[PDB]
């Protein structure tokens, strides 16, 4: 038994044209619309022979370059249009109203490819590591988020969601039953500020999936924790998602993240890095009982 | 009386043509354009700065070639009169409005909400049965896509009549269905198709309805999602609904997920599948009581 | 002392080109983009005289036509460049980057003073009175809501404000104090689906602002619903807002809406009207604690 | 060290471009053209199909006239070369690519957030004084425009560091401060210059500091206010901050709202402007032990 969401982002899980396109190569990209264009001047050219209104036309290649030169709106004047046939006017017409809307949609895409926001989720990083340790008499579970790029989005908002089997007690098998992992929401704290990278931190409380969970029980526990970071870029008011996971052998106890902070120059080597300070090896759930 | 919202989720100057199927959406920018050629190529032949123009049909290939920004230079415009000059300007111009208009309703045509999530779908059923101790009314949603949805969120209305104590009937009252509002869990992160599921507890409008009186109701519950889609800036829409006869009660999804080989297997055969399982012929109200004693 | 927010939804309180332009009539508006384009061709039309590489060119009107000719990319080659003069071959460059930067901002406003959602917030409708009553034994303030054309529009969210003179304990005057209404917020049942018109319904309850009133405190009130109902079209994802008031003296105690349903044919005459049924003339606290 | 967000909210391939100055912006693109014109012309020139072409400036001129579109018909195209016929179609589809990058950049350095939001302004200092038996920190924030903004809505974090009870340092701890989440009064109707307030209760992280501690902190609140625009599509957004010495204690805001001749008359010149009013020096932590007694 594997995964469902791999640290870098993708699922484990197997089943617009814009939304095609933009997933495509520009050696494909690039293709697509030669094309597009090609097959309208080749239609057009073959229905102004069909029509043979026209000047200095001799042969295949002669009614292209005029289809061409009308559709991008060029017009040399060396082909020029005469008035002794109806058809030919009036093709002129459909093909510069169709010439209009076959560009609309190649530039639309155009754009819709460059203006995609897929690359400034990139430098959006997320810790190698989740750890749970003590924090202000809590017990918390926390991982660490922020951006490489320093310019660009700060805003953001992180949620985490927990994939685990489940079993209802009328006995329905539910396979990867998610709950919300509370890091922040209802407060307004999970509304994130990336000005450095962050300590999430998720307070294992009696609503928390991980409230009776010890030091022993972690590792013989099935568990996944799935954690999106979606976030609005400076420049643009484009925002972009991030995920990463983090399965059971993933989260370390007794770890804390080591402070990558130190003018304020940030340590991106240190990012990933955790270390671990004495902390009680027992399950949130006892440990407040005892506290009380 | 028909539902408001259909299985597919659609319901019962410039918004009227983006409103149109494609088929007129063209049709009508090709009259939008001649009229605006015709009524040009007459104020050319009212000028009559003209070059080769002999008779009307003359003048619309240049009103045509001016607008288009064509051009030829058969058909040029020289300098003797005041008029022509101005006209080419005022032509120019308002060319660019009739464009904007084009491009305008093309974008908007194609980068309409509904048209983004046509791969999300949803089930064909509600079903009505226990979870946990607590009686659950569910359905499934899934996104055949791969590509993910930017803030996936279900939500959904119970559209029935209710009367108050004070003898006050609404016709067709509106109350929330909770499908994870207070805890986050409406914030779907939607790979494999979820099956999402209210409580029918306290809160519930569902709360005192039991098995024989389901069929007897008259209600519409309406399911809807919105996200964003991960590539466009653009939003998408899935909407749906469940009317009384597509409750299912006293049944289960049929399980769409399997393991094979480093993989999850996703059957979408089974996707709308629903099975009967036992459950209780009461309310979710009377088996509160009934376990309360 | 008048209301702060009207009927209709402007405000009676005195203090991106866009914005300016969508608020011009087209009899402004086609004037402001027929001027930026002759500025453009005078301006680079006067450069070329500047440059006198031309054809064909006797007077000022001459360079005009070029200027046009090229910034529109016509060119009818009766004025053609030629290659004797560094000055004009660049010149043209400037000028066609330029002529597309000047177009884009002109194509883009076109686009957004006619894209603008302004036109679908009209047929938003809100009750003329709103009223309080009793509604399953407690006492509500409602008011109705709708749009006119049952096509678009039908997902919506209402909010509402209360607006009132305030002082504080402290003696500090808040001349207009605005605190939300509840109008089905925690429950979600304030995200409206407006197949028909709706009356919305806030609950008069501890945290209610109405709670002390009772139907003799009523007029003797100084006080004002700011009622916000925003929505997004159906045939276009772009969402518009819509706003009405109601004043102490347009809300009725002790009325009702009258139903306007009765196929499904809504009766939009009725939309505005309401009667009174026996409804109690005490304060929903009074009401409360007579209940217990 | 110093803040992360000024007071003017501006923190401390495509995005690099829109982020640009446009002095710069425009400069690029005539470039990005001549590069373009440059080596496309230089193709023409390896072609020798063409008609009036003498040296290397006779071969720029077309590639212009062919990318742009214009083609003024004394240079044309003739049919003795394959080759020429099929590069000029690569031109064309290409000379689309380069436009929608400009357009594209355009559309986009233009309807950003920031640009939108301009005429929001915050007030420049935060206030801590008591309201309704309530120590409160408030600031003001205000529309100048008269075009609302739809959805508007507040919210503020505070930037200042920490240490835990297990010895924990957090360089730079982030806790949301409450302007109103809860109720639904974080959601402005913004026209007059509202005065947002931050109750300092419990949860407050202003708590337990006093009058005498407050010079002495470090930290910062970040204001954020994000609505849409009413007449586009596209969201505005207007940040600002306010470090521990712009926080001033003991103060209120000077009221801006007048009653005019059947209208309200607001001034911005008061916008900003506070008074000292007797406020307790201890922490509201502190008052609510006194009080408690
Ligand atoms: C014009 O310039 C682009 C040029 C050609 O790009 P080409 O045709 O080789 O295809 C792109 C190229 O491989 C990029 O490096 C990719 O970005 P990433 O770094 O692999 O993500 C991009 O993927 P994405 O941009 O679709 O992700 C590919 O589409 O690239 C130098
Ligand atoms: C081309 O066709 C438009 C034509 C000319 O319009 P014109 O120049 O007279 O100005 C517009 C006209 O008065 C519309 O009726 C107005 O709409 P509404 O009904 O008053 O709101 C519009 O305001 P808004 O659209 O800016 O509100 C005005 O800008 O109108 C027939
Ligand atoms: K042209
Ligand atoms: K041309
Ligand atoms: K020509
Ligand atoms: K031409």
């Amino acid at each position: 038994i594997q995964r469902y969401v791999r640290k870098d982002g993708k699922c484990n899980v197997h089943h617009d044209i814009f939304t095609t396109l933009v997933d495509l190569k520009w050696r494909f990209n690039l293709l697509i619309f030669v094309m597009v264009y090609t097959v309208t001047w080749l239609f057009f050219g073959m229905i102004w022979w069909l029509i043979a209104c026209v000047t200095n036309l001799n042969g295949f290649v002669s009614a292209f370059l005029f289809s061409i030169e009308t559709e991008t709106t060029i017009g040399y004047g060396y082909r020029v249009i005469t008035d002794k046939c109806p058809e030919g006017i009036i093709l002129l017409l459909i093909q510069s109203v169709l010439g209009s809307i076959v560009n609309a949609f190649m530039v639309g895409c155009m754009f819709v490819k460059i203006s995609q926001p897929k690359k400034a989720a990139e430098t959006l990083v997320f810790s190698t590591h989740a750890v749970i340790s003590m924090r202000d008499g809590k017990l918390c579970l926390m991982f660490r988020v922020g951006d490489l790029r320093n310019s660009h989005i700060v805003e953001a908002s992180i949620r985490a969601k927990l994939i685990k089997s489940k079993q209802t007690s009328e006995g329905e098998f539910i396979p990867l039953n998610q709950t919300d992992i509370n890091v922040g929401y209802y407060t307004g704290d999970d509304r994130l500020f990336l000005v450095s990278p962050l300590i999430i931190s998720h307070e294992i409380n009696q609503q928390s999936p991980f409230w009776e969970i010890s030091k022993a029980q972690l590792p013989k526990e099935e568990l996944e924790i799935v954690v999106i970071l979606e976030g609005m870029v400076e420049a643009t008011g484009m925002t972009c998602q991030a995920r990463s996971s983090y399965i059971t052998s993933e989260i370390l106890w007794g770890y804390r993240f080591t402070p990558v902070l130190t003018f304020y120059e940030v340590d991106y080597n240190s990012f990933h890095e955790t270390y671990e300070t004495s902390t009680p090896s027992l399950s949130a759930k006892e440990l407040a009982e005892l506290a009380n």
